[PDB]
């Protein structure tokens, strides 16, 4: 694989995970204000899992001799997912489902781009992808009870 | 106290803690690349403590009927501390000491501004201030062994 291209894709994924962490933290706090207990619990669980994903990505960046970009200024422009506050609980759940589906689609594209060229990095994306699918299922379950 | 002014100061402190979290996470990963084990450990411990501070601040914002601003785009402009990468270990340690001293000075100013007008919020800042003093001592201890 091209080392620089893999490092850029890892840093884009890192930005995605950090944006999703911040968005889920926002939603957790707002959900506590609505007394939406299980939604809040899922938002916080998901936030901490996104930070675990960020950690795995940054560790791989270090292993490949790159530098992980945690600068908040450019995060949104490196991330495929958006930071969106929303107003209602339904808005927040919908925005998280949108973001998880974006992350899923982006990680599938990265896995295909990598092919057989960097198996270690590929497996990291495969593991994260599987957990984003669980995140999306979690959000869909809540969203269906709000429709 | 003026509720809106207290909410703004809480959101500025929240941004400060989030910037410091991101900067310490950057430094942790770079320090692992340098095999600077105890510096890395302190950077990560400090990062997770800054996120605990952020959580306490956001919880108080919710209690006062405000909204905690986790948007990464404007974080640096709301934060008194800066996100600074540095190049060497000494640079990173120095930047964290600078940032802790900034946070300490800003939190002392906030505590004086609050006076007796919002004791709950004041005590939150007092608790965080005490831990930032410990963070600064930790960084100074490392920095002196690098001088
Ligand atoms: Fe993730
Ligand atoms: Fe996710
Ligand atoms: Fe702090
Ligand atoms: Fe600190």
């Amino acid at each position: 694989a091209d080392r620089q291209t893999v490092l850029r894709l890892l840093n884009e994924a890192l930005a995605t995970e950090l944006v999703c962490f911040l968005r889920y933290k926002r939603h957790y706090f707002m959900a506590t204000g609505l007394k939406a207990s299980i939604a809040a619990a899922e938002f916080l669980e998901h936030a901490n899992q996104e930070m675990q994903h960020a950690d795995q990505l940054a560790e791989r960046i270090m292993q490949l001799g790159g530098e992980p970009d945690f600068n908040p200024r450019g995060l949104e422009e490196r991330s495929h997912a958006e930071y969106v506050e929303g107003k209602t609980l339904k808005d927040m759940v919908t925005e998280n489902l949108i973001a998880e589906r974006i992350a899923i689609d982006s990680y599938r594209e990265i896995i295909t781009y990598l092919g057989n060229d960097d198996p270690t990095t590929r497996r990291i994306f495969e593991e994260i992808l599987a957990q984003e699918e669980e995140h999306a299922d979690d959000m869909a379950d809540i969203l269906d009870d709000l429709a």
